[PDB]
């Protein structure tokens, strides 16, 4: 509809500003806290940011709520890294990837108020100086990375059913109990506040509401803005009866959540499932069903207002605002069988009229899944954004049940994030907490031998293992310092209360209340690290082509010399590559990621729980693989490593994409409990019509026959992505996939655009 479209238009009208707002509110609450118990300080600053913040209700907004009044805005947590914010202050506008206006006003303040005061006190602080010396050479030799040391954590669903199906009037009685049995327990006295606290802001936006609709002279705008009031009202207290009454109490916690955390990934959870109740008795009490379908499309609308601040070295890990607003659909229910519903389908038409990188829209797929959906998914996909992306029950479900899931909770799971797979209101699994650079240890491995005349492929191989398991340890301990770094400067009391089990033992989430409690960490490069040793197994050591020094030799001098670019040509072309079905291949890649895998579970976090392992990248493989010299895949030194986390390297899939399915289907990817990532590419030609749209949904069920995790889809020409390189000024609309999330194509560095161009464009 029009007001659909302006309300999309309106959100990119302006130029993104960084917003000091939040920061200034909360140090003026922690300026007035001194000397209160850290998590009521967290607390009491959430409720002073609610009563002061500035809101609006913007032109034709059917909900309400926003973090900032401006649209898209930057928000800087200095409390969490005051330093990166002073070194980047006028860069913003320049830097190459995520940029933003901030005027010269909001800099001096910056430089004269908040880095001031954040100074030495800030997270970041606690975290640098705990970070061992053990763990810091270990980053310096770039084998991985720790992640949110200088972010809120985010990455983390609540439980939506207890907030729609209660309402916050039981919630803040159920809260009072808590705290009457408990009344020395600082957790439930901070989140009755906090829920106290979003009752009033809640009412703030009723008062404004009623306001603007006296002062309003257009009559169907008035009568919107009189419901927005109204409902407004019913949701400072009772429980939801309408879906306009869940879709606003829903969106209003959100932003209330962004307050508090102001973080990535405070994911969705299975909207269709918790939804469909509101939505029916919508229908039942009479409503217009394409009024309902217009306000869940303004709602998609509204999760594109939320992009998320980081740094310059963060944004090469993080580009182009991986946000996170990630909702799965269908599933399975309690027994095991289909969970599809009218939501389901509607979902998917909503986004249809929206195409924005957000809401990030999966669709769970099962033995189960039934033709008109699946054909509604892919006819979706083939408006080419990248959403929705697939997780395949078939693999996700015994991979919880290995980590102790109960049954009915694993077939209840959503995605935190990119691909992160977690259980709704019931997980806490620091999802994205590391990334493990798989072929940067094969790479020191490789030179550590040099000049080695004993050496043997298998004696490589396990050199390689042994470096990995060492590093793995280290990934761990600096995992567990962030953890930590979390729980004593960091915690959400608010979106704690939305978490099983927090109530029932009296404890934040980062404390360890949560049911399930999971550190996720990524092996990143398989495709890489098994082509490479393939290729050095067959030149080397087979064939003896090369020696093992004069094959270090060639990658020292990154192929330059002419032998050396007839050496390359050999390594690529004449030895299989990963993602081919090639067993021989394939067959390393999965005895190595099983053997991270393995390495990974025997570790504890501080909650009580383990590390799990997933692969997957988001837009890491760029600044991992520009760490990588010259390896025996045929990798230029600094080249990408292989997209996504599963996916074959750049156009070393030359047989088809099945044989992708196959090649991946070969991992033991039950183990894989953090959840994988795999990219394919189609042609738009080859999914034109009906025809295409059954190949695309024959292609989905192979998929999940093969107890794959995930997929996910560019449909896109070439040619296209091109025209946008050279006028990116007819291109600020096109949406593409980058790895587990979607992102305007223009707003992308270079090096992650000639990724998703070099991808192989596959036909069906």
């Amino acid at each position: 509809t029009n007001r659909i479209s302006r309300l999309k238009t309106a959100l990119f009208a302006n130029t993104r500003e960084i917003s000091l707002e939040r920061a200034l509110l909360y140090t003026a609450s922690h300026r007035q806290t001194e000397g209160e118990p850290v998590i009521l300080r967290r607390a009491k600053a959430t409720a002073y940011i609610l009563e002061h913040v500035e809101i609006s209700i913007r032109d034709e907004e059917l909900i309400a709520g926003n973090r900032t009044v401006k649209p898209r805005a930057g928000i800087m947590s200095p409390e969490m890294d005051p330093y990166w914010l002073l070194k980047e202050l006028d860069q913003f506008p320049t830097r190459p990837q995520d940029r933003f206006a901030i005027s010269e006003e909001d800099k001096r303040i910056y430089r004269e108020e908040l880095f001031p005061y954040w100074e030495k006190r800030s997270m970041k602080d606690f975290i640098n100086g705990q970070m061992t010396d053990e763990v810091k050479a270990a980053t310096n030799t770039q084998i991985f990375s720790i992640n949110q040391t200088d972010k809120g954590q985010g990455h983390i669903i609540i439980d939506y059913p207890r907030l729609l199906n209660h309402g916050l009037g039981e919630l803040v009685a159920q809260m009072q109990q808590h705290c009457q049995q408990q009344p020395e327990n600082h957790f439930y006295q901070a989140a009755l506040l906090l829920l106290e606290a979003s009752q009033k802001h809640i009412l703030r936006y009723a008062e404004l509401a009623e306001t603007m609709a006296a002062n309003c002279t257009d009559a169907q705008r008035r009568e919107e803005l009189l419901t927005i009031a109204e409902i407004s009202r019913h949701n400072a207290q009772h429980k939801p009866q309408t879906f306009w009454q869940a879709c606003q109490l829903f969106w209003y916690m959100n932003i209330i959540l962004q307050y508090e955390s102001n973080a990535s990934s405070l994911s969705l959870g299975r909207f269709d499932q918790y939804m469909l109740p509101f939505y029916q008795t919508s229908l039942t009490q009479g409503e217009d069903a394409a009024f309902l379908k217009e306000l869940l499309e303004s709602l998609w609308v509204k999760c594109n207002d939320i992009v998320l601040l980081r740094s310059t070295s963060s944004a090469r890990y993080f580009a182009g605002f991986p946000t996170g607003y990630t909702a799965l659909l269908g599933g399975l229910t309690e027994n095991g069988r289909s969970a599809v519903n009218v939501l389901s389908f509607l979902c998917l038409d909503a986004y249809q009229s929206v195409q924005l990188p957000q809401p990030n829209l999966g669709v769970r797929t099962n033995a189960l899944i039934d033709t008109p959906f699946l054909m509604k998914t892919a006819e979706t996909i083939r408006f080419g954004t990248g959403i929705p992306q697939i997780f395949n029950d078939e693999v996700v479900v015994p991979a919880f049940l290995n980590r102790g899931v109960s049954l009915e909770d694993a077939r209840d799971y959503s995605v935190v994030g990119c691909v992160e797979l977690s259980i709704p209101g019931r997980t806490y699994g620091l999802h994205d907490i590391a990334m493990f650079n798989l072929l940067k240890v094969m790479e020191i491995c490789l030179h550590e031998n040099e000049g080695n005349a004993a050496l043997t492929y298998e004696g490589l191989l396990e050199q390689i293992r042994a470096k990995i398991s060492h590093y793995i340890t280290l990934m761990v301990e600096g995992s567990n310092i962030c953890d930590i770094g979390h729980r004593d400067w960091a915690p959400v009391p608010l979106l704690s209360s939305f978490i099983s089990d927090c109530l029932e033992k009296g404890r934040d989430i980062t404390d360890g209340g949560a049911r399930y409690n999971f550190s996720g960490v990524q092996g990143i490069g398989i495709a890489n690290l098994s082509d490479s040793l393939h290729a050095l197994k067959g030149m080397v050591f087979e064939q003896q082509r090369l020696s093992f020094d004069e094959l270090l030799s060639v990658l020292k001098a990154n192929f330059a010399t002419p032998e050396g670019e007839k050496v390359r040509a050999r390594l690529i072309n004449r030895f299989e590559k990963y993602g081919n079905d090639i067993d021989e291949v394939d067959n390393i890649s999965a005895e190595l990621l099983r053997h991270y895998c393995k390495e990974v579970e025997k570790y504890q976090n501080p909650r009580g729980g383990y590390f799990t392992p997933g692969s997957y990248t988001v837009s890491a493989h760029v600044p991992l693989g520009s760490v990588v010299g010259a390896t025996p895949d045929g990798r230029f030194a600094g080249e990408q490593l292989a997209d996504g986390g599963l996916s074959p390297m750049l156009g070393q899939d030359a047989q088809g994409p099945t044989a992708v399915l196959k090649s991946v289907s070969k991992l033991d990817n039950t183990l894989l409990s953090n959840g994988t990532l795999l990219n394919v590419k189609f042609t738009p030609a080859t999914l034109e019509g009906e025809a295409g749209l059954r190949k695309l949904a024959d292609f989905l069920r192979a998929f999940t026959q093969l107890k794959l995790q995930h997929i996910q889809f560019n449909v896109v020409n070439a040619d296209t992505l091109r025209e946008a390189q050279q006028r990116p000024q007819d291109y600020a609309g096109l949406v593409v996939r980058v790895a587990g999330y979607s992102a305007f194509f223009v707003e992308l560095s270079k090096e992650i655009q000639d990724d998703i161009i070099r991808r192989t464009a596959h036909q069906l």
